[PDB]
């Protein structure tokens, strides 16, 4: 019993962690194989990050302007090129530690480990979901970037995010693998800003099913609704329509509790327009959304990773 | 920017986790140099574990009835002990993989990471508090004992902790790498509850300067006080006497921020008996205290881990 906020093991990734510096920038990389990836803004001055044209100031690198640091030992550059938002560096050695390993782009509402780095060290792991708008609500300091994200699937580790930067309000924005952002933004230092949130339901439901399987049922009431209904009432509170392919996969959660998904709607359209008047649901007085059906199942029946 | 619950990088101590069986009971052990650590109960059956004889039951074992596994591979059991309330089985193979480490018994206050496993293999990873009643509010079903807490230190593992069991409100309860149980607790299957907890202050006061350095300020009233009188007020709300050693090691949090500890335990005076009406602090509904001073400096100043 209990639930937690769960990160997944971050040793695959761990192993896979260098510095990367050029000129006088450093920051993180990803050593996989015989590659690094890295944000291309390593190249950059902080002059530079005002407005920069990566295609010229990678133009005057060369690869011996690149030092990678693998703990002590230097890792010799022999290639670059950029791919979108990213630097890939050819190294003369393949990572004995590479796990075996995918570039998956993920879609708001999934959630992944974040493992923060500074200078190619580990300092700490925690969850994130990317949300709605293309951030992430994360804790990146000045030397985080190239720090990455990444879901574990039994043996494989599936990356799926590396940190680039912040935007007013303390949220965080960043790339897939292949040098993608999330959202609308760019690797420039110019005033941007996320998009208004909105609350992806389908994570706030598969809490709820949490609650209930760790016996906090106090909201649960005697009602349905449709899926029509329950949509309307949930639109003025900022929260995501719900899909059938949401219902679908709230299906085990659904089965395994004996609580039919609109019913739970019921329950929740009931806390929207109620309030949850002084009360908590797992040690929570705000409403979660940062749990997804699978993170919940995972986490209710002790999903392991080789 | 950005404060998040954030654990340890788990690598160094998934390095350490092998499965250990006896008769029919499987859990988790730990690993280290040529010892193997687990919870004593692996000798029991369920019924045995209603009222147990442990020493009665490990006289009638012998070295090969406990199976050892690292992965595909068993290690073959040449010793075994017991010490408190955890066996120590001595292996035939030194863990390669053994991170420089130490065993402590940490303080009512203090926090750390637990790496959830079963069968051997980790879950996730997440961060506790030892709460003043010796629980801790974990995230643990059936397998997960022998799951382990830790600290890193640059390169050191400091363990503190070892899974044995969930009371009644499901809070968890364990012991140290020594086998003593944190509280009052024995490893029986008989009616035991927790003493009722009280609010670790001084975290709260690192919590919120967490908050200001983050730049959630609106707190903040214009007043002092006396460690004496804020001490009365915070009794009432079952909160913890703030000591001036906790003064102490709240300095370089207040030196940091140029807000000494009275200024902000006037502060926290007011929360507490105003409430927060209808505001958050840093996301959070609730004042937070699972996170140490320490663990507001590593995270807002970027420590990291070789
Ligand atoms: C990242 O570049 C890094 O860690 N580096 C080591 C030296 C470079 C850094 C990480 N940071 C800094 C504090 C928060 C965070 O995530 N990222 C950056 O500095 C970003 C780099 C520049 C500007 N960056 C920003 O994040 C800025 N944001 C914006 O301009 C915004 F409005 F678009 F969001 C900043 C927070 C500095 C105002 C580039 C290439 C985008
Ligand atoms: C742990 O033994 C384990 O995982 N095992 C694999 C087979 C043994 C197990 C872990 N669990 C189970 C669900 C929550 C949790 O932490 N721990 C135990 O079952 C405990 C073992 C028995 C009884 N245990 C309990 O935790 C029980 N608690 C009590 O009796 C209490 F009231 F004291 F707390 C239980 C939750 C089963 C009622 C021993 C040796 C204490
Ligand atoms: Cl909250």
């Amino acid at each position: 019993s209990g639930f937690r906020k769960m990160a997944f093991p971050s040793g695959k990734v761990e192993g896979c962690m260098v510095q990367v510096t050029c000129g006088t920038t450093t920051l993180n990389g990803l050593w996989l194989d015989d590659v690094v990836y890295c944000p291309r803004h390593v190249i950059c001055t902080s002059e530079d990050m005002l407005n920069p044209n990566y295609e010229d100031l990678l133009i005057r690198k060369s690869n011996h302007n690149f030092l990678v640091q693998a703990g002590n030992v230097q890792l010799r550059v022999i290639g670059h090129s950029m791919q979108n938002c990213v630097l890939k560096l050819k190294v003369d050695t393949a990572n004995p530690k590479t796990p075996k390993y995918k570039f998956v782009r993920i879609q708001p509402g999934q959630t992944f480990s974040v493992l923060a780095c500074y200078n190619g060290s580990p300092s700490g792991v925690y969850q994130c979901a990317m949300r709605p708008n293309f951030t992430i609500k994360g804790s990146f300091l000045n030397g985080s970037c190239g720090s990455v994200g990444f879901n574990i699937d039994y043996d494989c580790v599936s990356f799926c995010y590396m940190h680039h930067m912040e935007l007013p309000t303390g949220v965080h924005a960043g790339t897939d693998l292949e040098g993608n952002f999330y959202g609308p933004f760019v690797d420039r230092q110019t005033a941007q800003a996320a998009g208004t949130d909105t609350t992806i339901t389908v994570n706030v439901l598969a809490w709820l099913y949490a609650a209930v399987i760790n016996g906090d049922r106090w909201f649960l009431n005697r009602f349905t609704t449709t899926l029509n209904d329950f949509n309307l009432v949930a639109m003025k509170y900022n929260y995501e329509p719900l899909t059938q392919d949401h219902v679908d996969i709230l299906g085990p959660l659904s089965a395994q509790t004996g609580i039919a998904v609109l019913d739970m709607c019921a329950s929740l359209k009931e806390l929207l327009q109620n309030g949850m008047n002084g009360r908590t649901i797992l040690g929570s007085a705000l409403l979660e959304d940062e749990f997804t059906p699978f993170d919940v199942v995972r986490q209710c029946s002790g999903v392991t990773f080789q």
